């Protein structure tokens, strides 16, 4: 739908703030989505959820490990070693047009291309920076998806895609002639 | 063939990880077929499916890849010899769950230390990027199964498919001498007009 | 008497 | 149709040796479409198999002529000159990008862009061997484009169909799950 | 003038190789005329023949072209004034279509030996791929005249192609004092 | 009455 996919659009650019904890969304998710797994039921939005909850409870975890291990890596590399500069290492696109596999060896022609001679402990910081790069791209937007597609099955697309836009206008409106609260899903509140 | 048993096998995970094609003619074919659905603007649960798990093998696939090869080059580096690896200390898929979402390399390196103190930073960064790439590895296990299960479904019917896998291993439980001179396929037929 | 899919796939036994 | 779209990819998909010799395929295709140009009717498989035969007869010579006097200039190019490596050679997608005109300066600019002075008889030789790669990939599908559609004119379409998508799936399988003999071609040669 | 008489003077082969258009200009013309069919998915005649011959077409010439300007390149630096070429000894299709397959190359090299056992191998090269650029431009004009036919076709239609092709035989052969400034077109 | 085909196409004379 036209008014949906525009929400998700407007979901897509959020400002990544309004987003809840992941840890407590991925906890409500898959607490809220056991009756329909008991009754196996296949609607949409259920097998949508239902499939981020598990990439995320499974990849993001070591994402962010990946990241400790470069930040600390850092730390122990010979200083002054002159960093990689930023859009030579091999991003989402090229990646995906890279075959299966066989894509630490275009890293590693890619790294020694700009700078042959260069240390392994931070050819592999770069290495690990690219790769932690495109898995925090993929998993925030399945996060982003997630949270669309459960807050949906809960109140309903027709009355999430009457919120968002709703937030996407207060949003990128000035200060002053914006109230000065934000809206909400006024069925949350209702007495 | 009792239904219900022939039902009750022919669960994916059953099989011996020799029988499905390489990831990358495999994903290559899935989307090669499930194209026509695509562009069609299909709903179908299958399809979804199909498409879900091929986005994130196509997203995470070659990343674990690159990980098992920096652990390679790493190894090739750290102190040879100098270093005991720890099996077991580290944590597996099971242990995952219970760990946040996140501040996993904390526990990680905590249980590294308590291992070892004077544990080298170096063969720290070898063993954490083992431990992370055996969990990738075993998801994407997880979805090569299910990706060619729900792409052979939307091909040949459920019905059929686990009609055909039933057969298969009950007959790679029949000895080589008795199996036969033949193999339990999947009929692909096209009757003319 | 279909398998225990409970989700759109099959889980492990 | 999207099975004959799958028939199709199957055809394209082959070991390569399981397609006859160019000599007897063709053979046999113009003694069994002879009679229909004679009768003057224009059934697809016709037409189609009839310009591919037109296309054979008329460049697998040149072609074969072609890579037979790579192989003799190989026995003048002076010794250890360093044949050009590939990247450098031009393939099918380039040729396609490339305007329909002035492909041999594009390649010689490429080969001088790899090495800057090149003695004129490697150049020849690079020249030739892929302009050959070019025309034996061409020939390649539409060798393999003739068999499908005369064994589809002989045996009509479903049995042949039915045939290929055993047979890719017979080789598509590890070799453990697969059979101890392949679909043999007297599928098709029986009725139904 | 009258449809029996226009249809046994209608054949393409019957026009001077100039009247043609461009190459790249026709190919372009037709892949983006065809491209609708394609899509549709279609079997018309016309639309099959046409895009087997732009298939043969944006192939076959690239490569025809190359090795013409290849054994340009071979005779600039031949043995300049001494080894004269053969002439007429090199085969045409006529022949060709004879020989196998396979063999073309040694039926070649029995030609040369015949006329000279003597004869330097670079230009034994120069002449080979002489001859298959002979071969392989003669199918192509056909090619290309029969893509012209067959996209005109397409477009218009046979009983007008025809009529208007008739038109313009029986204007080139007026004088040109007499006939018309301009050939006529389709849709007149 | 018609130039019949001799193949699919109009061949020569």
């Amino acid at each position: 739908d036209i008014n949906a996919s525009r929400a998700l659009a407007n979901v897509y650019d959020l400002p990544d703030d309004f987003f809840p904890k992941i840890d407590d969304l991925v906890r409500d998710a898959k607490d809220a989505l056991e009756p329909y797994w008991k009754s196996d039921s296949i609607k949409k939005h259920v097998l949508i959820a239902t499939h981020f909850v598990d990439l995320i409870e499974d990849f993001w975890q070591t994402t962010q490990g990946m990241h400790e291990i470069a930040e600390s890596l850092r730390a122990v590399i010979p200083p002054t070693t002159t960093p990689v500069p930023p859009g030579y290492l091999i991003q989402h696109e090229e990646a995906e047009e890279i075959p299966l596999g066989d894509l630490f060896k275009h890293q590693e022609e890619r790294i020694v291309s700009f700078q042959p001679d260069y240390p392994i402990t931070a050819r592999i910081h770069a290495h690990l920076k690219a790769y932690a790069k495109i898995n925090e791209e993929s998993l925030d937007r399945a996060r982003r998806l997630l949270w669309w597609h459960y807050n949906c099955l809960l109140w309903g697309e027709a009355q999430v895609t009457n919120y968002i836009s709703r937030l996407r206008t207060w949003l990128s409106t000035p200060e002053k002639y914006r109230g000065r609260d934000a809206p909400t899903i006024e069925a949350i509140t209702r007495p």
